[PDB]
């Protein structure tokens, strides 16, 4: 019983549902842990799942996670983009790195966030070994990357793209209130 | 059978429940072991599906842990703060360092736990590695959780803010009649 | 088939039930390996099931366990006092340190052991490293439990305190009718 | 609850499938991870089974892989070219490698990725340890599949051999709009 | 969801299989990866459970494996000559050792492999530690094999023995159109 | 040459020897590194040595270490009161801890440091496991150890003993002016 | 010989010493390798046996090293300063980080390196565990370093301290001719 | 015995040296094994004795090795360029990367390899992890190495720029003659 | 004494050398364990020693080893055919593989085994993992070596080119007797 | 001294060795412990050395040993039949497999064993992995040897080859009584 289960009457009333399958059924994801391939393929299918329900009915997205790959990533953010209803994030616990680019890129105005939590940003991380050539490669593509990475924050924040490059050269802390200065968030929530 | 199943009737009842999920539906929730994060990612789905049954009764709350991830703790923390009914802890086992945190944030009047259990309260802990720059980031972002944990307790305990920093430059070890004294309960129970 | 099934019959059962499930039902716990956190939270679900199905009757507890931890096992301790039905302990196999325990703390007059048993006895275990002044702390709070266990022990056998003391400094073995004649067990029994 | 259920009405609605499985229903594949054996042996039988399922419909296949095994990728690469309906492969996250070559092996004027994606390809890898004699025969073999997989390339592409032999010597990475104009894929998506 | 599920529709309409319990329906079964104990022990049985239920109709059975136990292989080989309908193979992927060795082994007129697969065959490997009386006996066994696995050879390809014994003496690759012209396959298929 | 050898003229001239026992001769001795057991036993037989050369002139100890184990420094800080000649020590590098008690216990008006080194001071680190019983003996024995490092620095540095107890509760370092003004050196060596 | 002997006359001519040994003889010492505490000592060992031999004739310091330990590191730097004839520091190979430092605090006018050199300086890194309020203590005395590391650059360099601070944020790499305008060396030998 | 003692007389005749004493004495140096830090060292301590010795005679430096670090290599190579004899290279065995670029490096007119030896050259290797920026600043540092070694090649072989480049892309090797007409030596030994 | 001390009678008899030494100076070197570079760099050493001491007298190489990497023995292999004077080589124990060849390179007329070794030879291993084009470049080299190998073959044992060949493909063993008709040596020796 | 010194008186007096060396002055010759490559090689060389010391007086080897491998025990063998003067083999402790070999080697009339010693007698061991071709090279190769031991033994000891082959067939356990009679030893010691 590591996840429980709970029982809903409809018609018949008979069904029983895993908790997370549940939620699921009112709209709503988890986005925990580390970002990586696997865990984003799932969540990218509970999107389309989802957009195949009802088109008209927005998503909501709750985030607790410490950051990861941003190749599996993006596959998250640029379906958010792609798919026709619109997605609410909402920040519970932490969003760092690669978790607050993910937040940020929800539907503007609905972007928001638990009063103790934490947002963290940063420029992306890699590494390579290889002969003088190849290196020369591979680091001219992280560069390109970061690049992008930087145009996309000050889309979706509103600070000028200079101000976001100097953000990101190290750890950058901001607690709730500062990130609905700054424009990550749109508010904070606070009692129901 | 590491978890049994039990039986109930109702209806046409019929129906059996592995026991968790069958307290589950008495709106108890257990919260054991270590607090990271995909325990306390569950652990909400668990509230938020109590709250949408319904807003008008409360949720017992059983606590017996160790301690843990403050982040994922302080995720528990802010909803069990937002979602309408009262959340009753129960301290059993003990409840150290962040489990204590938790337990003092239940409903005024409804903190209760039982009478040969311990409480136990310190300061966070810590650290990081690199460039001495970075190094004062990180330090600087730890003494502010710090001060922001210190409050929350005054908050919630009734201490002025001083006495709770005193109290927690060292493992501080309570009693169950002291943490009524103190002020993390507000009552024992004994017998029914 | 690590467990099997069994079939009982009803009105229109049948019902098919894992051989621990089935037992359950007849208000029969068992309490086996080392005594732990989540082993320990679930004995005390299953003890507040069946208070809930019944008050009225006795609920049994089947002890065979090398010992564990305090902390797990006196939530268990708690439990077996706070409830309304009489728990009576049964002890097979062994009842060693926690594990004998919670034998004694079985419902006066109610507590029998199997004839060719095992019980043992001692004085806690723990330990720690950090500063000189850490290490008080910690030492200061083994020194009360050790206080506290002593005076149960004495509460619920009838010895006085003192010689509690004297008999746990060391292991203390007690054959089954030792245990009789000691005041852990009202009796032993044999053929039925 | 890794992998959630969702329920659909029919007649009677009794239908709860895994996630996957109904997105499977929808004519809907995932590729990703590394493409090895068993893998890409679950990808041949579901493309077989929507082939008899409706031989007029086209089947989506989602990619997002760092590469893997060519011998694995070309049974997938074959079946994709034997079964009668178009196979439009949709490229999210990343295709390297074998994953790009699969990618561009889709249905002419179907072949698309979002946005944010990278394509990256390269010469094949390979190695071997024995005689001189064994090292020659391996050798051989390695470079007849390079030249294959450069005809493949080629004829897919629209690109001359000889640029494609040029371009796979040093890992070539290509942002969206370069696969599109290099002739990887046909287009960008954008919105639903 | 690791293997998918499938519905299909018959009288009443209920029916749910795994994706390969729903593709030995239809008489395929796959073999893959390593051939050795178990696995070859479960091909046996399902194509004993085929021959039963219908005497007079082909069975498919696809091909994509590495290698394996001789002395696995060789009872799938009994097999499908002993039973009574015909053993199509087809050949995706790779078939290399004994993989190779049991493609050959189909009905004749009914071996076929995709275009871009590839065969490989060698001399069988071996090899013990012992007495130089063990040493002779183990050497003596392995010989003899290699001596029957090449009669089977040439009296399934049709070449002569000498021949086979020549080239296999080092690992020999065949591309598919060069297993047509050997004989190792009859035809390539193309396009549905 | 991990250790290169010199020459020297007395008499006929043929003096080579190693660097260190060139020092030795010198009247100067090296301690760096962990103050272990081995290690400190040398020191010991080096000043015993010394003291028998010549009780009338000084000895010089040069200091450049990071703790110890107190046992063994202790065997050194007696033997340097004891022996009769004067120990000038100097701390070059750093002095922390037992380094640090070393350093202040050489002969007052002698004890000297170079202008960029650093002083840590700190209460002494200990650790056990075992019976409660065994936890309390251990627990006294530490403080009393703590309460005589304390007496000991307050004697040497002319600092108050309250002063000395609250300075040493968490880790305090001293730059080398530092160290002059509290009382740890006399002066700082500049230029010779 | 891992360390060949060499053979040179004097007076009776019978003298063989390693190589290192003949080279200590005039006034050469090599650093080389890691900067840490035992061979650190060594090196200064071996400066005051020079010193005492001649304190008029320049001592040759030969660098090659990667970096290393900063306390260890300034016990070298402090004996330099402290001695007085005159260090000469050559620099081969590289000289980064701690071993940059050590290069530059040679003699005016005689610091001097090889063509094909390369020279690297940085902020010190490091690093801690444990509570909040000890990482404090540990994170003020890394800064304080990294603020005295500066100084000493500035005033050996004579570059402003401003200049000097931004550059050690990150790594910088500076060829021979560049520490040369930088003001890191003097000069740039060339040949004999 | 891991290397012999020779004898040799000169005046008294007491004169037993290791045989590799025995050969630097007659200005013979081997480089062997990996080039490293420690080895390096001691090769540039063995030019530097000798030059000493004669500063009219050459230096024989043999040398076998698979290559090394480059920093290593330039503080030999830096030596051969300062001192005044010539030192005149001699390759057995192999001369591969680092250590075929110290061959070229010997006087011109002096550089001799044996008949059955090999030359391999190719461009230099490295890696890194951390930041983006990080990573530009270390790649820009591999590459500028690289130049600055075609240089050098250049130079020594009387190769144009241009064509050492293409040739450094991959391992090349050359036999002895090959590295004649090339421009590595000036020509082969054969018999004494 | 893994190695003993020998005493001999020259002049004043003082003469005490390590057993090898002894031998050394009987123009007796020892071949023994793998061929490696350290190895073989020493044997080269004691041949080019000998050649300076008497250059008109033959030098006794005893061999006893299993193989080597060529490269390192092909060190030995030219100095051997570059000092003047003759070369006897001696076979004991085995001569395998890079042994085998060093033996037969010996001074003809003067290459002997004893009669029970072994000789055994075989083409030349090897290996390599990277991209397709490296393995092409790397297979091409071990292909030129296994070349040049048989053709130094032929020239020292008299076999034709074409039969050398043949013999090599895989491990040929030769007893003495056989290796003189072979022509790997000249004789067996029997008795003194 | 893991090995210690003695003194003898010559003429002047003035020889200390180290006791092996004491003893090989005496003729006296150990072999111990397992019989591999670098052991072996010693023994020979100081056979080669005693030979030529004295070339009319006996050598004494003391044999305890356990066996070893067979290549490096020949060289043993054929040295010690090659020599000019008798080599007497005295047993002690054990001679087991190849010690036993080498035991029954010596000179007839010398071969002589302690009376607790014991002898055990052999077949060859061996082991090989590879293609099936490859093990009848070396399972032929073995046999060869087998064949080789068995005439060898037979001829030294006096038994026909039939009863040797018959007799190592299975380890076989020889007292010294029983050795004497088997004639592999000629007699037993017993007292000075």
């Amino acid at each position: 019983a590591l996840v429980p289960m709970v029982i809903e009457q409809t018609s018949r009333g008979e069904r029983s549902f895993d908790i997370y399958s549940r939620l699921l059924k009112e709209r709503v994801i988890f986005l925990t842990g580390q970002v990586e391939d696997h865990m984003a393929n799932l969540i990218v299918a509970q999107m389309l799942f989802l957009e195949a329900e009802n088109p008209e009915k927005d998503i909501y997205l709750y985030i607790n996670s410490p950051g990861g790959v941003i190749t599996a990533g993006m596959s998250i953010y640029d379906t958010m983009q792609f798919i026709k209803p619109d997605v609410s994030t909402i920040c519970m616990g932490q969003a760092a790195s690669m978790g607050a680019f993910l937040l940020t890129a929800g539907a503007k105005g609905k972007r928001f966030c638990l009063p103790n939590s934490r947002v963290m940003i940063h420029q992306p991380l890699g590494g390579y070994q290889g002969q003088a050539t190849d290196i020369e490669i591979h680091a001219r593509e992280i560069l390109k990357v970061k690049g992008r990475m930087n145009e996309l924050m000050a889309l979706h924040t509103g600070q000028s793209l200079e101000q976001i490059e100097r953000d990101t050269e190290r750890d950058r802390f901001l607690s709730a209130p500062e990130a609905v200065e700054y424009g990550l968030v749109d508010s904070i929530l606070t009692h129901r």
